[PDB]
Parts: C-alpha cells; sequence; structure tokens
C-alpha cells in the first residue's frame, strides 16, 4: 500500500509552493488552518503533525497558514511615550496601551520605557494590548 514519509519542512512557504513540494514528496491529501502569525499571510508556519513526523503519504497533512495579522515587537526601550507610539502605529498597531506602574530604573530612565510586554522579537495581533512601565 502507501508508503510512510516524513514530512519535510515547509515553513516559510506559500500554501501554493509548500503543497508543491509535498505533493513531490507523495503527500496528496491536506487541510488547512488559519493561525495569528507575523508571517506574510499565506505563508505556512508548521503543519500537524510536525515536520520530521513518518506518516503514510495518504494521510492528512494540516497546513497552518499565517493569516499575516501580527506586527513583530521591537524594542521599545529607552524610548519615551511620544516617541514609540507612532513607531508602534507604524508596525500596523491598532491597540490600546496598558501603563504600568512606574520602576525605580534610575534618574536616567525617567519617563522611559523600562519594561515591556509582550517582549521583543514576539509577534502581537495589530489589535493587541502592549504593556509598557516608565522608569519614575
Amino acid at each position: 500500500g502507501p508508503a510512510t514519509k516524513d514530512i519535510p519542512d515547509v515553513a516559510g512557504q506559500t500554501v501554493d509552493v509548500a503543497q508543491k513540494n509535498l505533493n513531490v514528496y507523495g503527500f496528496t491529501k491536506f487541510s488547512q488552518a488559519s493561525v495569528d502569525s507575523p508571517r506574510p499571510a499565506g505563508e505556512v508556519t508548521g503543519t500537524n503533525p510536525p515536520a520530521g513526523t513518518t506518516v503514510p503519504v495518504d494521510s492528512v497533512i494540516e497546513l497552518q497558514v499565517s493569516k499575516g495579522n501580527q506586527f513583530v515587537m521591537p524594542d521599545l526601550s529607552g524610548m519615551f511615550w511620544v516617541d514609540a507610539e507612532p513607531r508602534l502605529r507604524a508596525l500596523g498597531w491598532t491597540g490600546m496601551l496598558d501603563k504600568g506602574a512606574d520602576v525605580d530604573a534610575g534618574g536616567s530612565q525617567h519617563n522611559r520605557v523600562v519594561y515591556q510586554n509582550p517582549p521583543a522579537g514576539t509577534g502581537v495581533n495589530r489589535d493587541g494590548i502592549i504593556t509598557l512601565r516608565f522608569g519614575q
């Protein structure tokens, strides 16, 4: 019957490209799930089962597909809010600021971003909430 093969990694590939490459491996049936991701919309973020999993070539592979609805969280350390806000907006952030309590980071950090959530490098939904805490 059908062979069993390792699912190849197709992360970053468009659904069109991913399916074509998977077809060449002998995989024939697919399903698709939309996921939150900063990757360009239509790009595959991964599969279910994951890459490396040995499965029948005639078993369903679910393609996790990026909505392209996230931006990558910048490092806002040391910025005043007057500059950090439009910087975030320029990334497509339509969300809202939740300002936490001031922290003791020294006089040089007065009214400057000290702590942030989510951390830099994290994928953030466009309407996501950003938590910032400024120096006292």
